[PDB]
């Protein structure tokens, strides 16, 4: 579980979106597994706006954060996970790491801010879904 607070937005993992977040509902893409929601209090988490390729994410699963070197974001297939089928993701990031389920959610920051939220896992691999090229996060 996790979600980015920026602004008046709530960033999630669409597979996690709550009753309230479609509710308050923003913009969701299926292809990205993200949804925004608007919130009532404001956030304070910055938004990367940069293509760093190193940083650090969150992983639950073990009560650490790693360093790790990630991909461009990316339209990469996705295997089956217990939450989607066998499929094509977009705006997708890998890295080398540990990537379970319930990681779903762990940010991923550089020097800049938030690059992602932890969206895939298996195989050794941990992929992020990108949110900087969301400029509009940082507004409205
Ligand atoms: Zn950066």
């Amino acid at each position: 579980s996790g979600a980015i607070y920026v602004g008046n937005y709530r960033v999630v993992n669409r597979h996690l979106a709550t009753h309230n977040d479609w509710a308050n509902l923003v913009w969701e893409d299926s292809s990205r597994d993200l949804l925004v929601s608007s919130t009532t209090a404001q956030g304070c988490d910055t938004i990367a706006r940069c293509d760093c390729q190193t940083g650090v994410y969150y992983c639950s699963s073990r009560r650490k954060h790693y360093p790790v070197s990630f991909s461009k974001p990316s339209l990469i297939f996705v295997e089956a996970s217990e939450y989607y089928p066998a499929r094509y993701q977009s705006h997708l990031m890998l890295a080398v790491g540990h990537s379970e389920p319930g990681d779903c959610g762990g940010i991923l920051r550089c020097q800049h801010g938030v690059v992602g939220i932890v969206s895939t896992g298996g195989n050794g691999l941990v992929g992020f879904a990108d949110v900087r090229d969301l400029l509009w996060l940082d507004e409205e």
